[PDB]
RNA sequence: GGACUUAAUGUCACGGUACCCAAUUUUCUGCCCCGG
RNA sequence: AGUCCGGGGCAGAAAAUUGG
């Protein structure tokens, strides 16, 4: 009579599943998986909107579960009222089982047997169970239950307006994973909805007769499972966004940027991270400052407007979806727009096909037993960036079956981060099955309950669902699959991983209901627990191998309940299910009545589990690197953003304070992590020779038991590389330029001045760089040897951190162990060569020109099998050659980063003031210097190719169609390569010569030039673009060769007339900088791997020429400035085998057996004599240095110079055709030291 | 409240981490000669 | 035939943004 309405309270996203029908349930398997969750409806026929519930045999079940447990823990005793044990058997005459089973163990007691029961004075849990009703199982027909279980429909939240099902569900995908392996054994779809809006149900149920309210009620307010989560229980633009993206990119398709339809989208996708005024304050940043161009990508005519002013319009037009949905849809918008035009397996296994014994299996606990609970809540830090997945991007579809990028992290309706309630649960059950040390693999379908070591205990452990007390755009990591073949980046290589920030905290609880708390939880719970050394190790999430997802839990704090005196009070309050968040600050002096806090609790050097095979599972090592090289991260996505104006930018990381909220303002500069792997698998792979096998799916060598494979997880994890020693600089970040020298005309290419932007770095004061890396407790000896070469190998620099090693870029130089108990890997761990040959140089020994043309002819040789750049061979040399460069001429090496570095703009507006180039205050000289020099002097002398050539010219059209097909750049790697570039190394193949970057730390450090009008610096001409019309003006001729400039002291002009062409002429058109005075004494390190014999030789002496032979560098070729001659000083060379540990030098005798080699496989393209050769005879005579005589050599003028023009031998009678031809005028620039008179 | 949507003497889906390999990267001197 | 002429033109193109 009496009706009950009762409304469910959820406080953890919950579950619901497609309801279908009783008779089409056993079509889709689906519904037998989802029998527990909530159920789904469906109105029309076209699949639209419906309204959901859950089944009332549901809540029903859930009751009948509820109060077998009460009256357990009861003991029979429920105020005075004893409970029979009641009948749950069927087919008494032939069948009618009901719908649903029971394969659960049953509680019941001794005997609980007072009396008879029949449909006369029938027991309370027989009322509850309506065993004596009025009504079967096939239908209703009326309302004959004795207690009836109707449906839960929506709260007043289900409006008439037929909510549609993505309102209320979201689809989501669940994983199991084994323990030996980690690959994803089966996968398998489920609708997690939400607890915000569609978060409570309301139903009716009505209780005929009267003596069962009091257990009704207690189990109501008892049950806490309910569809997967928790419960409280009480008694009552797309179309004008896909527009504008197509019109958009047909815009950039005329602009010739049909390739470039990408990368903005990518950095428009990167705006979710800075505000809406990274648009719409000013612009993108601005560009070029004098080009009149502006940004290479933002400030481009777009529909005449510019790039970033018709998106600060479009902005203005859409600002009513917010800056976060509104730039990740227009990124979607664009990644379409591109892509327009450019198997696993499932297990649910709910079936009845296995076996039908269903045998009742009762369970009696031990008499004067007591049985409590705990509840362990705390907050779960993240030391570690956190990676979570989920399904394909935009496939999640709920409601239907059959952004678009990136691996995409979970977030939820409200847009932030959280940890899903089964990852936490899988993580907690791999952790106790460690702490067992055996089990059982999870296996679905089993009719009867697995009684594993460690399933005993997940029936009585739950815990929630966490959700981040912090919503901000995930940045996005960028990782590459670099090819060990050639050390570069192949095709379909490059992904995404939308990480989350360090440090961020989540709400995590932990309720246990056994008998007694287990010494495996209260070991794990100290095991995640961040201590003084133990520091949490809760290896929580996705992406566990790169160095993602290692939480530690934090500010832990225990309670427990009575369930044998005090379960009324547990009945009131109903364990707090939903306020664990006011329980996290819920004091000491406030707890209510009961639930003292477990205070059994032990240390964590207490428990003998944790030390057996908790702790020893992981063996983290820490380790600080140093490197006295600057350092660059390629974050060149991000550098489309932000002011500056650079092209490449370092990588930095973002992090969450522990107790104050928000991101810290200062990013923490840091090294990826999984550049942190990649480096170590290259060089295990390298020194064990397995890379560019044919795979590692089904292998088994060296390389995928410690690294991982397609199959099994790796059993070495890693974690960032950040920087320690940052604010002891005030310049940690230093500006470094970087231009690309044709080398028909000694300039810049038409466009290739790739600017960079790396850290700053000395030798004398090095980037100190922390990390660890993790091993477990399965490596052999071997194994963890071979760790340490590994590390070793770092510790001799043969690895360069960071990216563009080939110049210097972060050279590691050590590595130091810190005291963190790393033990059990600590304890593993003559006369300078300089050539006799000497040039005779008699063309002039007894009017020059600076600049001379050195024609090779069209015979070109390239070697089409390219040498891999994969593990060293053995025979083939690799090492270090430590030389001395030594300063004869004053040598000009401008810092271009401070165009005002000299602080001479104020007297001079206008006037550049070039400093001389210098790291953290110490004398340095940019590695790429010497690797174009040399990467010149070594083509020149293999007369190979144009390594840059300025095709698209015209002089006085077409200036590379001029040369004939034999000389072009190095192309593919297909039909040919350089043997240049097979040594300095072309595009899409690493070199394997990395230079380094000079120290002088001796010498003289300033040019005095006592009696200098200048103070403290110096004064240079003005230099002018070169003009190669007059180089190849006539027709007939084809192409002049390499451009090489003369040596001389002609800066004694300079420093001469510098008051004539400082103050005379050009008060602002000049520029002006700091020189070197003479016997500087330097030191710089030329690395390589894995080179041939006979190029080792061509290497060396083309470092060193000989005597009275010197190289060119810095500016001022044509005026003389720059003559410097580097000697070895000993060449190293490492043997890979571990019997010949110690590194080994060549012997100094003159270097034998290595040079002669390269000299004579030179004639098919006992001292030496390089005069013997058309090529090699001419270009030594233009670095010959006649000056340790002294001829004088500078550039004619055309009419009549502002200072000068001692006087013949102009532009015009040389120009004219008569006086002087164009015929011999190539002929003149040929000839060294030609009499032009 | 009937009506979309359940049977009732019996659901461990707290019975399952979208978990796994793939180094944002190699290559490039901040260089300098005459032409409407 | 009739005097001035320049001292800044490059300031990144080119290679991958999907495969088991
Ligand atoms: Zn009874
Ligand atoms: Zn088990
Ligand atoms: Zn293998
Ligand atoms: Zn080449």
């Amino acid at each position: 009579d009496m009706n009950i309405t009762v409304e469910l309270t959820f406080f953890e996203p919950y579950r619901l599943v497609e309801w279908f029908d009783w008779d089409a349930r056993k079509k889709s398997h689906s519904a037998m998986r989802g029998q527990a969750f909530a159920q789904w409806t469906w109105k029309g026929k076209g699949r639209t909107a419906g309204k959901s519930f859950i089944t009332g045999t549901l809540v029903r079940s859930a009751v009948i579960k509820a109060v077998e447990e009460l009256l357990s823990l009861n003991n029979g005793k429920w105020e005075g009222v004893p409970c029979c044990n009641g009948s749950f058997q069927t087919d008494e005459s032939k069948g009618k089982k009901p719908s649903f089973l029971r394969k659960r163990h049953t509680l019941q007691w001794q005997a609980n047997n007072k009396n008879i029961c029949d449909k006369e004075e029938a027991c309370p849990f027989c009322i509850l169970l309506g065993r004596f009703d009025n009504a079967g199982k096939v239908h209703e027909r009326n309302k004959d239950y004795d207690i009836h279980f109707s449906n839960f429909d929506l709260d007043h939240k289900q409006e008439k307006n037929d909510l549609r099902l993505v309102d209320i569900a979201s689809g989501r995908i669940l994983n199991r994973v084994d323990f030996d392996t980690g690959k994803a054994k089966d996968y398998f779809r489920t609708w997690e909805a939400d607890y915000e809006t569609y978060g409570t149900y309301t139903g009716r149920i009505t209780l005929r007769n009267e003596h069962a309210k009091k257990l009704l009620l207690a189990s109501l307010g008892f049950v806490d499972k309910l569809c997967g989560a928790l419960c409280r229980i009480e008694v009552i633009h797309n179309d004008e966004l896909r527009k504008q993206a197509e019109v958009i990119v047909e815009a950039f398709k005329q602009n010739d940027k049909l390739e470039k339809i990408r990368i903005l989208a990518d950095a428009i996708r990167t705006l979710r991270l800075h505000g809406e005024g990274v648009i719409e304050k000013d612009e993108l940043p601005d560009g070029k400052e004098e080009r009149d161009k502006g940004h290479h990508l933002w400030d481009i005519k777009v529909q005449g407007t510019a790039l970033r002013t018709k998106l600060k319009e479009l902005w203005q037009s859409n600002k009513d979806i917010g800056w976060r949905k509104f730039t990740e849809m227009l990124g979607s918008n664009l990644y379409l727009i591109y892509k327009k035009e450019t198997g696993d397996t499932e297990y649910y296994s709910k079936a009845h096909d296995s076996e039908g014994s269903d045998l009742f299996i009762p369970v009696t606990p031990p008499e004067g037993i007591e049985t409590k609970e705990w509840i362990i809540v705390g907050r779960l830090k993240a030391a570690t960036p956190f990676y979570f997945g989920v399904q394909q991007p935009s496939d999640s579809i709920p409601g239907k079956e059959k952004e678009h990028a990136s691996f995409n992290i979970l977030l939820d309706k409200e847009n932030r981060y959280r940890i899903p309630r089964s990852a936490l649960r899988g993580a907690l059950r791999r952790d106790l099955r460690t702490a067992f040390g055996s089990g059982c693999n999870v296996s679905l379908g089993g009719q009867i309950l697995c009684n594993c070591k460690v399933c005993i205990e997940m029936r009585r452990i739950t815990l929630k669902d966490s959700v981040s007390d912090f919503s901000e755009p995930p940045e996005i990591r960028y990782r590459i699959a670099k090819n060990p073949g050639t050390a570069t980046v192949e095709d379909g290589s490059l992904f995404d991983i939308e990480v989350g920030p360090e440090g961020l905290t989540f709400p995590f609880v932990l309720r246990y209901r056994g008998h007694k708390f287990p010494e495996q939880l209260s070991s794990v719970i100290r095991y995640w627990e961040e201590n003084d050394g133990k520091n949490g190790m809760a290896w929580l999430g996705g992406l566990d191998s790169t160095g993602k997802g290692r939480f530690a839990l934090k500010d832990i704090k225990i309670f427990e309940w009575d369930l044998n005196q005090k379960i009324n009070e547990y009945i009131k309050e109903r364990g707090m299910r939903g306020k664990e968040k006011e329980l996290l600050e819920m004091g000491e002096s406030s707890l209510p009545d009961g639930l003292i806090p477990y205070k059994f609790f032990e240390e964590r050097e207490c428990l003998f589990p944790y030390k057996e095979n908790l702790k020893p599972q992981w063996s983290e090592v820490q380790y600080t690197i140093e490197v006295g090289s600057p350092l660059l991260t390629a974050d060149t996505i991000s550098a489309l953003t932000e002011p500056g104006n650079r092209a490449a930018i370092a990588y930095k990381k973002r992090v969450y304070n522990d107790g104050n909220n928000a991101i810290e303002p200062e990013p923490r500069f840091a090294v990826k992590s999984e550049t942190h792997r990649g480096i170590f698998r290259t060089a295990v792979g390298r020194r064990t020779g397995d890379l560019g096998k044919e795979d590692h799916e089904d292998c088994t060598c060296d390389m995928c038991i410690i690294f991982g494979n397609e199959h099994e997880s790796s059993k070495i994890r890693f974690e960032d590389l950040e920087l320690i020693n940052g604010n002891e600089f005030e310049k940690l970040e230093k500006h470094i330029d970087h231009v690309a020298i044709d080398r028909f005309t000694g300039g810049a290419l038409d466009k290739a001045k790739f600017d960079t932007y790396p850290l700053a770095g000395s030798p004398k004061k090095p980037l100190k760089l922390k990390g660890r890396f993790w091993i477990k407790k399965g490596f052999s000896g071997d194994h963890k040897l071979l760790i340490t070469t590994a590390l070793s190998d770092i510790r001799d620099g043969l690895y360069p951190l960071g990216s563009k090693g080939g110049v210097g870029y972060g050279w590691v130089a050590g590595i130091s162990i810190d005291d963190n108990v790393p033990d059990d890997f600590k304890e593993m761990i003559n006369g300078p060569i300089n050539n006799d040959y000497v040039h005779p140089g008699h063309q002039s020994p007894k009017i020059y020109y600076p600049h001379y043309f050195l024609d090779s002819g069209s015979k070109v040789y390239r070697e089409k099998d390219i040498i891999t750049h994969e593990e060293f061979t053995e025979e083939l040399l690799s090492g270090k050659i430590n030389c001395k460069l030594e300063t004869l001429t004053p040598l000009i090496i401008p810092d271009t980063s401070d165009e005002n570095g000299l602080k001479l703009q104020g007297n001079k507006p206008g006037h550049k003031n070039y400093k001389f180039f210098n790291i953290n205050g110490e004398l340095m000289i940019p590695g790429s210097e010497l690797r174009g020099m040399l990467r010149t002097h070594f083509e020149a002398l293999t007369k190979s190719c144009f390594a840059i050539f300025g095709e698209d010219s015209t002089l006085s059209k077409t200036l590379g169609g001029k040369l004939d097909k034999a000389l072009h750049p190095c192309t593919g790697l297909s039909d040919g390569l350089c043997p240049g570039c097979h040594l300095f190394g072309t595009t899409d193949y690493k070199g394997r010569v990395k230079f380094g970057f000079a120290k002088y730390e001796n010498g003289p450090e300033w040019l005095i030039t006592r009696g200098n009008n200048p103070e403290r610096s110096l004064t240079l001409g003005v230099l002018e673009s070169p003009r190669p019309a007059f180089s190849i003006p006539d027709d007939e001729s084809e192409i002049p060769g390499r451009k090489f400039y003369l040596h001389h002291n002609g800066w004694r002009i300079i420093r001469q007339k510098q008051l004539e062409i400082r103050e005379t002429v050009q008060p602002e058109r000049n520029v002006t900088t700091e020189v070197m005075d003479k016997g500087n004494v330097f030191s710089f390190d030329v690395r390589f791997e894995n080179l041939r014999e006979w190029e080792l030789g061509l290497l060396l002496q083309s470092l060193d020429p000989g005597k009275n032979i010197a190289h060119k560098l810095g500016k001022g070729k044509p005026y003389g400035f720059g003559s410097v001659k580097i000697k070895i000083d000993s060449l190293h060379t490492f043997k890979i085998n571990s019997n010949n540990d110690k590194i080994k030098r060549v012997p100094q005798s003159d270097i034998r057996e290595y040079i002669n080699k390269g000299y004579q496989k030179l004639i098919e393209w006992v001292l030496p004599q390089w005069h013997v050769i058309p090529h090699i005879d001419k270009l030594y005579k233009l670095l010959w240095v006649p000056f340790l005589l002294e001829p004088d050599v500078r550039y004619p003028v055309l009419n009549e110079e502002s200072k000068g023009y001692i006087e013949d031998y102009t532009y015009k009678k040389l120009g004219d055709k008569d006086n002087l031809p164009y015929k011999t005028r190539v002929k003149g620039l040929t000839t060294p030291w030609s009499p032009w008179n």
